[PDB]
């Protein structure tokens, strides 16, 4: 009946209304070498991040589920500064990313000594039961990622290890999926070494447009995330609009205890800043943590999607979810 | 007339005996990721590489280069500790891995962005004429990396970079090749960019036991090294006895002029600690920084080698590379 935060344990049945997945830190692996230029600037970064914050407040949110993964420069400290702040109940993650966007030099040298996968299932341990570094703060889910069409030989070791620890300590386990693929390789191959569905997240699952491929996953009794609303513009990636068309016909099907809804945003860039091109920036322009609350939500209800629903969604699933 | 250490400018005359490729520390990217069963613990850290540096300076070393790439846990200020504690000089280097070992999502990110290149030649510039971050510490050389059997996309922004920085500061470039590759290609597209002969050393060469590409990356007129004597085993490396009788073919041509050697060592590993089985640990049990002043340099003195030819890869080698 609780889970842990980064300010300790806090009962389930405190949550509340929760966004599953929202970063508000996170850097690509190899922005720590660009140092020099890419300064990370704590104030500005908690002034950010406690604004964020603070907008998900005004909406009525209560928890986030923060799952940057420990190779993408995942720091609890600094996300226990932004709960104290706020009152936010803020979970974090322990994992690392999919190989593209990931650092696996690490643990490929350790599959190479043999005891990698062995390694991993002790970190997660030790992260979801122990304590990460010497911050004392203990993970409330496991982060896993695969690249697109495939869950590499490197990526499955995580999976492995990551149904060991569920197996053990119950934990939720968070995922991404890569371009819209795996969604239903990921839930099966769970399954099948002993992961308990209603423990399970599929991440991500709004790239993809077709609906029978996320009925595939769903018979899977996991649960998926439309988890990157806002994010538009890349070439063959969805719109909001496909996003809504493809969560209403799942909806229709009677799936609301299966589904939640995110943005998936990165509210402070580790590394240097950027700027997106005029036309691709203002495709962009909704990726934020009211875009849901502003924008999405009522779109559903402009489609008939009652408020019983949507708060299943939003409440009813993470209390769920977080449940044994 | 002076090179930028880990303790300010040193000048190049009194480099003295020098080894060109040590590592104090050194961690495969991701390591960072497994901080909680792997914390860098800094008190026994140095109280290692302080001893190390110990052990170098008993043997006449008074100088150590110390690439370590900005993505494999390069730690300028624990360098200068090391040196401010021992009198041994360091120089340091700005660069990133070659793909395979290193961390390319963010300036792969950056290449998209289309400020990538730039980005890094930024970046070697700052580390070489301002300082590393908040250290106050100038890098002195510029560490390349190419992959198995190419210079992928990625490796030649920085090879573009380093050649760029080079012609407007003066700074040696050192070079890794994997596995016995591209030593050639390496010179080649240096030159081909501008770049000075005289201050690159082609690294990784001694993986390589064909005395003909040897040859053809030393007609280049650049420096070659034979940096990884102790490494045996594992990787696909040749043996010390192999490494040996590549040099004597080489020294024996008369190359002592363009030749430099070291061990390539990591005396305290970042992340995990971890053990080699025993058949890999025996043939690996030579790894260390006294290797080459203990058991190489008497073989080569029994193979007729004199102190003459040894004094110019050890003292002679260094002075003029790093000389104007
Ligand atoms: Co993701
Ligand atoms: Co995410
Ligand atoms: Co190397
Ligand atoms: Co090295």
């Amino acid at each position: 009946e609780m889970v842990e935060t980064v300010c300790g344990p806090v009962p389930v049945e405190q949550l509340g209304k929760t966004l599953i997945h929202e970063h508000f830190l996170f850097g690509y692996p190899g922005f720590q070498g660009d140092v020099t230029r890419g300064t990370f600037r704590e104030d500005e970064s908690l002034r950010v991040a406690v604004e964020a914050a603070e907008k998900m407040k005004r909406h009525g949110i209560q928890t986030v589920v923060d799952p940057t993964p420990n190779d993408c420069g995942r720091n609890p400290a600094f996300l226990r500064r932004v709960a104290e702040e706020t009152g936010l109940n803020i979970i974090c993650a322990t994992g690392y990313y999919y190989e593209g966007e990931g650092a696996p030099p690490y643990f490929q040298f350790r599959r190479l000594l043999g005891t990698a996968e062995d390694d991993i299932y002790d970190m997660f341990m030790a992260e979801l039961t122990e304590g990460i570094a010497d911050t004392g703060i203990k993970a409330g889910v496991i982060k896993l990622a695969s690249s697109k069409g495939r869950i590499t030989e490197y990526e499955k070791m995580f999976f492995r290890a990551a149904a060991r620890a569920q197996k053990e300590t119950g934990a939720v386990i968070i995922t991404h999926t890569q371009e819209g693929t795996m969604g239903p390789e990921q839930a099966a191959y769970l399954l099948e070494h002993g992961a308990d569905p209603k423990k399970i997240v599929i991440g991500h699952m709004c790239d993809n447009t077709d609906p029978d491929y996320h009925r595939k996953t769903l018979a899977y009794g996991v649960y998926i995330a439309f988890d990157r609303f806002g994010i538009q513009g890349m070439v063959g990636a969805p719109t909001d609009e496909e996003r809504v068309r493809t969560l209403l016909a799942l909806l229709r099907d009677g799936y609301e205890k299966q589904i939640m809804l995110s943005h998936d945003t990165v509210n402070v860039w580790l590394g240097r800043p950027f700027t997106l091109p005029e036309p691709f920036a203002e495709m962009m322009k909704n990726w934020h943590v009211e875009h849901l609350f502003v924008n999405i939500i009522p779109a559903l209800k402009n489609e008939g999607i009652r408020d019983e629903v949507l708060e299943q969604m939003f409440i009813g699933n993470p209390a769920a979810l977080f449940s044994a």
